[PDB]
């Protein structure tokens, strides 16, 4: 019943774990079966193969996003907080990219993804161009405002794997939150 | 003199062609030969220049930290703060293959026992330009300008924006007509974040 949910998401809980601390290629279907106590006979009435927790795992991720079109200002802000939170995630992620998504496995679900992502990519295109003509953003092609917000992103992650993050940086947390302003905040009108 | 004049002539041919062959083929593929060649000298004379790929590798780093360290000394009649502040994301913007290219010497030369010389200056340079670049934030910070934090948290955004902005030209994404448009836009961007 609902206690299929709890192994499910137990399965889903322990690989990606698993997956940051280790390595992906490195944990293999037995070790999340043993992590979280059960046989990998259990394991396959939830998800056939790794790839199907892979998918998932992303397909989680994108339904979160989701979740959250549903204040522009508190929103423009809350996106980037999601988006940077979690940098380890974020860069497992653009590696099942090429890994999974661009390969022939699980299709159906690799289909799903793909749909979530175009109507992820259209529901942030739509708050753009609100809060431009809200008057808060510069009056430039949407395109423009994406772009940005992708390097930013794109480039915060790859700061949080970096020597110069880890032992120089002093109050990661402030810096986050000033991360996040500088998110809201960039072309202003 | 001429002598001089015409040795570092050649030098800078000889990084330029290395370099514009290091982008278009792979610098793993790209010979000490085939850079003597492409330029109409032989191994002979190239040598008396660089004694290995790895010199060219490293002098291309140094000339790179040589640059941004005279702009830093951009006067003021020309170029102000915020101006400068410009200067610098447009250096840093422009070309990202080359950016691109001197993150993978960092692991393939740079931390490595090749040319320890030229590597010890790497890090002299970097390190005065690392105290340039700070010293602009924090003029920026006392002028009200920049918001009043620790100066590190400008020095970070400023490299992640950087870092992004040449990821996303790597990218397949037909999607950036008027990249001319978003480059300026770009450095707006980077001039104004973190602004009081």
């Amino acid at each position: 019943v609902r206690e299929f949910r709890r192994r499910e998401q137990e399965i889903l809980d322990t690989a990606l774990k698993l997956f940051l601390e280790q390595g992906e290629d490195s944990v293999t279907v037995e070790m999340i079966a043993d992590a979280v106590g059960i046989g990998k006979g259990t394991i396959y009435k939830h998800f056939k193969s790794k790839a199907e927790i892979y998918l998932r795992l992303m397909l989680d991720y994108e339904r979160d996003l989701a979740a959250l079109f549903h204040d522009k200002e508190a929103l423009s802000r809350a996106y980037f907080e999601f988006r940077m939170r979690d940098p380890q995630r974020y860069r497992l992620f653009d590696r099942l990219e090429e890994k999974v998504v661009k390969t022939s496995q699980v299709p159906e679900m690799v289909e799903e993804l793909h749909k979530i992502r175009a109507s992820n990519f259209e529901r942030l295109t739509q708050l753009i161009k609100e809060r431009i003509a809200d008057g808060k953003l510069e009056n430039v092609p949407p395109y423009f405002h994406y772009c940005a917000a992708w390097a930013l992103v794109h480039g915060a992650v790859a700061l949080y794997h970096s020597p110069f993050w880890r032992e120089v940086l002093e109050d990661q947390e402030g810096f986050f939150h000033f991360l996040m302003d500088i998110g809201v905040r960039m072309g202003n009108k």
